């Protein structure tokens, strides 16, 4: 029978919420780390893990000038980021929603191994979800975010853990559309390893149409959905070059032929490659003349921040120089978003 | 492990015959019918089904006037249509061939009721079909049509149903694909009964989802195809009239939500309406402000030579007035291909 | 390739776990009952739901003499129950295991609906489980419990729910046979409403054919689980009473067609049944001469304890008469298991 | 909602037949050959194929004495042979009535490569079934034959090709049992290659857990279904070789963990092994200690015919030495089927 999942009113929130958040223009600045993935990067520096430092390095993120305002359309945080506040009396909600920006926030949990799997893993987070994400959204938040970790080896992966991490995000879409947030769905495939774009491009198209099958069984609202997939590219361990357009034509395709249009946009993460080359690989997606009915935008967490980390590195008085940086950097990609990026 | 569906140049062969089916401003003349099923409508005159009648009526049918060179696209024959020949040396496949449209053919064998259902459907034909599509290709059909007739009662149709026609179709598809021929594929819709346009648009995302599905598992490469589905409308005996705009937003909807953007385009057929009705309702699909990156085109074989056989009426005096009332209304559907339709 | 589930050492310690829990003349005492759950029977006397009450109950079940140590083989509790003990100083999982049978843990969380399907629940407990059953693991559990129940209406259950259940369960026993917990998997079909025998009976089917199949998906270990469905009983207001024998073998009719020989044992729960009632229907279910392979037993909540439950009334010096009774149904149930249960 | 698959009373009938089939210390002959099969069976002694040849080796076979009347009790046979009769003016379906058996037939049309597989193929032979088994039906056969290849190799077998064959058996044995006929499916694992035991049981499985989830989807009624699964026996250059305790165990353990009691029997394929060794293979399989619900039985046409081929020689003076050596080893597989096998 005809059962409804969401009431109009609904439809057109959450249709407005992501039209605001993928809006051209625009992107996701993917600042969010947890408190131990980002440790990681406090010590690259040369430093330690401290919770006034890893307040101070979202503050330096995320109080920046005008030029990065029509340029980052939306910033992910994590749990205790969004109850925290910065130096003028302020939460960091309120200045992101006083920016432009739109508010988002990681509901994921981590990950765990399987059973009887080489290297699969799936993602926990989904219970008790609903109390959750109805206190995120009261606090402010708009959209969520969840990700899931799949690799490409010899004989990975299965249908087996390709279908239980579709029916994860199908979950958890469901639970953030009944909430009223917009889910963010990522399967992201690791570029790790020895192959080549064409095994990748499968594997991508594979898990794609194994996601938007178990959408559409979850009677998904997809109008109000963003999809974050990998960028093709090849192996770490890859001797094999493949020019720009040649990623930009696989990767048009692998979405081309999975995605609907009804898609609201497609984000993109870097994959372990420097920022200049995930920006000029961006930019050459938005230079193909394929029919793409769907805003393309970005979302790097270490594309965009590795250059201020390195030059904030620890102390309170380059705060400019990492901030301007940054806004270099954004500017950058916000500029690769059109086509319109030049060296 | 990455295994090659089809080579690169036939990758390019059938992309280049699935555009050139689905031109701008071109169609499709469903102008195929079962020798037995042309007997109804031969009758539906008065007069007696003979085999002479049929020729003429497919010669008729096939030899108009330049008026209709940019509209016809396409013509689907059946089998003893390609081995009759026109009165001046020239079999149907030449003269459309000649005429700028491809020839089409229908490889389907009927529909067997299925077991433990409340009445389904599944055709026949898989069977020994490479080789009768080999044989169709070198008569000179370079794109096949299959159909899937399914109804909408008050449970159906079930998950089985469902998935065996998206296997069957899948199957189908494969098989033209590997001998040389584009597959047109139709998950028909009945629009019979007594039910509201929810509840048809619910059920036409979920076969379209489906069938998807089983293409993309199948290693369908689904730039060279063709997808016929069927127009949202309610059941004849619905009490409640639903205006043209909602039905062409409803349609696009439905559209939108699942076929990706890398088909080559999505004709239609009318089914239980007349000619002006279809063609104005798709006028509407093709005015409808929302983005479609597939082109939208038309496939009528009851709603658009109904005039042309009434007025032939079994009598060979009116071969060209037969034909001009024939030639009219397909120039009304080359208006409705492009939105320019207004009566 | 062929990836290992269990190493040969934990299969075999887990087949002989599950083997000591269903074995013959045994049984399952279903005490998995939360500090809420159980605030409706003890109310139900007309008394206040107190954690001594609570304690003091759970004591006068689980202390009884020598008449019923061969008729349990587990009982199951709850998170706070194994960390309790009883008057003389002894925590109950200990109790248990001298009395011979073996303790078992619910590690379910509670149901939530689903988004855009008519009243289907699915079951949440899931997230940071593999640590968790470690913990109940070393406590002294050896067999946990996870219940998903699924309604009768007119289109209900869906397929999209009955997948859903499924999933669950074989990330459940996935879980628990990693960590080395022998899981109970109760997919529960209500009898409530107005519905005959063969649609519980097609129902029952479905639900089953599911679940074993999303177990074998997973690489499910199936010699050391243990199912507990319903018993293929008619709804709560059906207008057509069916006698004993046609309930036994419509169930065992059920249970043939779909659970594989290799399960270790079936036990079965009352569905809104009394206590005669339900161990006259079992003995009618080992009555029934149609080969079985595995082992058919009892589990009993309310249908067993409800007799206790009034007897002891909520008063310290009822003790005996409570425990007399509850022995008396024990025994019964015991008699049951066999075929020789004399009314 | 509920809808039945099968009357009552054929469901009896059905029953009947396939109990009668594979009735304790009964077998099935699988006299079935097709034009490059019985070609390359008859050239093996080297003289030519011959439509007479073929009769007189049918006639051999289907008629040598009373000795075999309880160990032979079904015979398959190709489409001309059940319009074939004798030299003493009697057919071979009242024959093989008369002596007992119940005569079979092979509803299979050959194998057909797939697209984008390694070494997948998939059986055809769908299309037209129904009024086929009707013919068979009313010319006096009562139960059907589909063989399905499936080969192991690095990746295989894909999903893709597993399901495929699961929904292909399982139109077959809707059509079948709604004809009236009896359907065996004999998902066959080809046992070629290199490979362990460990690799061949678990494809097994998951070849038979396919098999009997789309046998469940189908509303299939296994109470009326035989199943001819491939002996569990590593590739044909294995480098270890494995005890016949060893095989009989993985046998025993792959059925038990997939196939549901309510299967009325299960056959066996010798699976290009010596006579001896698919003889004593079936004893052993019968002697394993395991609690088995279903009649194990055999079905071999090459190790049951491949003496009596060589002895016939082509000539019609050496019938009897082969009429001899086929109705001793008839008399040693009858004595297997038992376990009381001993050489």
């Amino acid at each position: 029978h005809s059962h409804p999942a969401l009431t109009p009113e609904q439809k057109k929130e959450l249709s407005d919420i992501a039209h605001r958040i993928v809006a051209p223009g625009k992107g996701i600045l993917a600042a969010d780390e947890s408190t131990g993935s980002i440790a990681k990067r406090l010590q690259s520096i040369g430093t330690e893990n401290t919770e006034e430092n890893r307040r101070f390095y979202r503050q330096l993120l995320l109080t920046a000038d005008d030029r990065v305002n029509p340029c980052i359309g939306g910033v992910i945080l994590f749990h205790e980021t969004l109850y925290q506040k910065a130096d003028d009396g302020r939460p960091f909600p309120q200045v992101i929603k006083s920016k432009g920006g739109v508010v988002g926030i990681k509901v994921d949990k981590g990950v765990v191994p399987l059973a009887g799997t080489n290297g699969e893993t799936t993602t926990q987070g989904l219970d008790g979800l609903s109390e959750r994400c109805a206190q995120y959204k009261k606090d402010g938040a708009d959209f969520a975010k969840w990700r899931c970790v799949l690799k490409i080896g010899e004989h990975t992966p299965s249908a087996l853990a390709i279908m239980e991490n579709a029916n994860v995000l199908a979950r958890y879409a469901s639970i953030c559309q009944q909430n009223g947030i917009v889910p963010i769905v990522e399967p992201e495939i690791l570029p790790d390893g020895d192959h080549d774009l064409k095994r990748c491009q499968y594997v991508t198209e594979k898990v794609l149409a194994a996601v938007y099958k178990a959408l559409s069984d979850h009677h998904i609202y997809l109008e109000g959905t963003l999809l974050k997939p990998n960028m093709v590219t090849p192996g770490h361990a890859c001797t094999q070059k493949y020019s720009h357009e040649e990623i930009a034509m696989a990767t048009v395709t692998a979405l081309r032929r999975t995605v609907p249009p009804a898609v609201t946009g497609v984000t993109f993460l870097s994959g372990g490659q420097s920022e200049e080359e995930a920006s000029i690989n961006l930019n050459a997606i938005n230079k193909c003349p394929l029919l793409k009915p769907w805003a393309l935008t970005f979302s790097y967490g270490r594309a965009l921040q590795a250059s201020a980390l390195k030059a904030w590195g620890g102390k309170k008085e380059n705060l400019k120089a990492a901030q301007e940086e940054y806004v270099k950097r954004a500017l950058a990609n916000s500029l690769a978003c059109q086509g319109k990026y030049t060296p």
